[PDB]
């Protein structure tokens, strides 16, 4: 209760999975929410499922469109007042190593999972600095930020990428003093109505030699890490890599 | 509020510092709280001056002390029925390089730091495992478990041993079923009263080539996340490193 | 002498500083080498200098252009027989915060040095894979793969995208019985004409606080570290990543 | 050939295993090598298998034993000439859990793994500082300096220690133009007569879950990294972790 109150944020990829558990426990903490798809069936349905317009919005969006990155910030600011707040949520994934990964699919995915975290990291550092928000931006990037897979091979990249560019973001924001923090936040496998319709993947993702607890999270597991990050409990923590994954990278 | 219901804690070193910050937000989060030190000056003024002894106490201990620790925990299920979080927090520095380590000085600081943190670990386990407690061992394993420091040798030995030591037990507590969780958390630089009596240290420790972010920390930045590794809105985080640092390792 | 006796090399960005090194000790143990530059006043002068044609050859390639790539393998093999060994060095830097980086300079910096790298990467593995080459790929991957650096947002994103991307070719080459490695090498600061035209950088680099052994590099350091990932002593070594950097990382 | 040109090698549990390859290695490459066991059958005849006195010798000595480390390298000195390179290669493993560690199975362990390596560290940087040698210290910390295993809970502790204390011994020396560099090297699974005689180990070794190669190392793979770093080709290199593990730690 309380732990983001003032807080205004934007959570990209905010109707489903974990994007709507932030979302979520967002708004249970006080927070004012502008969540975003790309599409708009799933969006205006998600925001009114969560709570109220004075609690929660959807915006359409997709993360990939640097100019509507701007309309984003202008919407939410009109709603809720100044934006506190980034969590650059919204990726996909191919299913292909590096060998054989069209050029198309690179591209697609680049775009979306670093080219859209940049658009939104570089415009929140921008909105946000110098305002006395206590401003936070956090940036999903995965379990397959620290460690490959051999049929993940543009997600390795993303994620990687999105890995190292947010500390080079966290030091110049502290460095300069802009009262904005970037840290990343790399969930395990998760369960989600999406994994439940590919047969055979949550039990994949299970077994003890890819899990060792031996099941998989669910999205309120990174739901409550992005709380402690966007609040300002974690007001000393900056450049960081916060990990929530049943162990999957500690064997 | 109400985030650690239930929750029973031994905090080892909790009469001052990061412990009594420890302590101080396990209490208001509904957790009882038996907190240690080799003294008793100092530990019996402490625990008053966070509560009640129905929420918390204090136990004389040097983690060192393989035997005591059985008396320890005997001690906090008498008072407050089972215990259900460890936090690994007693620790001591040398100031000394490798080549300048006597072996005595060695053997004292690995006593504490390393042996100890084994010592509690290890009962830990065996004193939690199979209760369906959500029992969480938290250990403390410093930005010197990252990154070495020239005048902290045997520090950086054991900061290091405790940060995979506790990947270890985190992989085979949850292999087993046990229902216990092993996190480290890595502080970087806490300004505490033991600080402002070093002249020069926080000023050294607040340069922008060591800490970024260019002052240092308090003792609630280490308290927040812990509060967050005992409770169980972090049932999927095990194995992991939580780095509360200004920026420190990120550069 | 003699440690890549029947390799064949190709080395982006052979022409000068680092990758002028490499081609000059991967020569020295007996590989045949073709390097590149998207210039050719710069990459023809190179190859001569270095040894006579049978050993050394230039090809006009910038590695941002994927169709080019094509070209590249074919030019070499058709001088010396199937490629077994690509390091992928060519790379740019702005110098620019993630805050302040243009969309331009964005795109710009991660077609060479991210699409680049993927498009070797991809290529190399297809043309290397199943045929008792030994084949080694080395993907120049920097210090800033592992730390930010404030000023390098757009590098900080490629260097930790190849980083990890490379682990993920690693792993399915691995897998798949290719007889492909793959490896990123992370130098920290290295002297090369280049630098020694920027006033006072290697001065800024060689400050303790940067790098503890108070001096900047030389291109040969980059060139043994090379020669061992490119020969077949490191037959057991894939999917990791090998820092020679003057303790730059390790405080 | 020549690689190691006047180096006066110590080699710690160097008369069999990763440590005999370690000195036969050496010994081709110009090193004069001085081997040790804590036994003497071994030992002894390990020498006259590499090469003759003027070449390798052994001296009886368990790495845990402090005073003995000084005779070591004075009978090394005076049969060679004054020490340049230090392997510390001597460690054993407990098949435990932390859970089930007894206290003395901790204290043997810790006294060969992480005493034993302190001890090593110390005197080396103290015998071979300032003297003009290209000096290296070679710490053999593991895969299991970056991972847990369930069941080498002690082995973890050490390995995690000496990962940590060595870029705390590198920095110093660096910083101080000692001219000594410190790195760490990181066997994954290597096949010996003494895997050969644990039935099913080598196997299980070799699952694509533990291994991605599909088949464990050999114990020149580790022979050659240590080459690379005991020679001056690797003068910039110092405080960092070499990794020749098949692609283990890389998923
Ligand atoms: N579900 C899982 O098991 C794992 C998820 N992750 C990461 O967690 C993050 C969130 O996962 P979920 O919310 O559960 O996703 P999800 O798998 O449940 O559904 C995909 C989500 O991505 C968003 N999205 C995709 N393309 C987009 C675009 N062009 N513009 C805006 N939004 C877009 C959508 O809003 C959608 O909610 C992702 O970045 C993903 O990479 C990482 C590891 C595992
Ligand atoms: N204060 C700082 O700047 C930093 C602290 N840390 C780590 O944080 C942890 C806690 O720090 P503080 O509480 O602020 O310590 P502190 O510096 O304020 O005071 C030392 C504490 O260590 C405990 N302690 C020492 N030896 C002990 C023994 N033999 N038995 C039981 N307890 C013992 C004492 O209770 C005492 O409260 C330590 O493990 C330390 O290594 C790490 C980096 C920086
Ligand atoms: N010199 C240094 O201090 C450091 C260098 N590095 C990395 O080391 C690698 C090699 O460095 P140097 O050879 O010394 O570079 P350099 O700084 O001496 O010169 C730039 C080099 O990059 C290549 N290059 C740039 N754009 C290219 C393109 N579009 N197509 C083909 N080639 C291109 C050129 O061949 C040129 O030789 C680079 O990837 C760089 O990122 C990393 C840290 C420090
Ligand atoms: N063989 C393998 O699969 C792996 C080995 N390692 C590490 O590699 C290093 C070397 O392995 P190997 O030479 O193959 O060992 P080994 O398994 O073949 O034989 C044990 C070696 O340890 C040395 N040793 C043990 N206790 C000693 C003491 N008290 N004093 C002096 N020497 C002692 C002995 O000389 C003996 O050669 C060890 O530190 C080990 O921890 C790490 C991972 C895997
Ligand atoms: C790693 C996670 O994002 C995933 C990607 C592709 C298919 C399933 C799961
Ligand atoms: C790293 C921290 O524990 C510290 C150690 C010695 C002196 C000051 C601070
Ligand atoms: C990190 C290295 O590539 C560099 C980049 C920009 C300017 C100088 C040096
Ligand atoms: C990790 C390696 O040193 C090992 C330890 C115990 C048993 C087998 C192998
Ligand atoms: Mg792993
Ligand atoms: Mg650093």
């Amino acid at each position: 209760s309380n732990r983001l109150d003032g807080k205004v944020a934007i959570i990209t990829g905010g109707t489903l999975g974990i994007g709507l558990a932030i979302a979520t426990k967002f708004v249970e903490e006080g927070a004012k929410v502008m969540i975003t798809d790309r599409h708009s069936d799933v969006g205006e349905k998600a925001a009114k499922s969560v709570g109220t317009p004075d609690q929660i919005q959807f915006f359409q969006h997709d993360s990939s469109d640097e100019d509507g990155w701007t309309k984003l910030f202008d919407a939410t600011e009109k709603a809720f007042g100044p934006v506190s707040t980034l969590v650059n949520n919204a990726g996909i994934a191919v299913n292909k190593s590096v060998e054989e990964t069209t050029t198309a699919e690179w591209r697609k995915l680049l775009a979306v999972n670093l080219d859209g975290v940049f658009f939104g990291t570089r415009l929140g550092i921008q909105r946000m600095k110098n305002k006395g928000l206590g401003a936070s931006i956090i940036n999903m990037s995965s379990i397959e930020g620290f460690v490959g897979d051999p049929s993940l091979g543009a997600y390795n990249a993303s994620k990687g990428a999105v890995r190292i560019m947010s500390k080079s973001a966290a030091l110049d924001c502290a460095l300069k003093d802009y009262d904005v923090r970037v840290n990343t936040v790399h969930p395990g496998y998760i369960k989600t109505p999406l994994v439940d319709d590919l047969p055979g993947a949550e039990e994949a993702m299970s077994q003890r030699t890819k899990t060792p607890m031996g099941h998989i999270g669910e999205p309120n597991d990174i739901a409550y890490i992005c709380v402690y990050l966007a609040s300002n409990e974690s007001k000393f923590a900056t450049g960081s890599e916060f990990v929530v994954d049943g162990g999957y990278t500690a064997q």
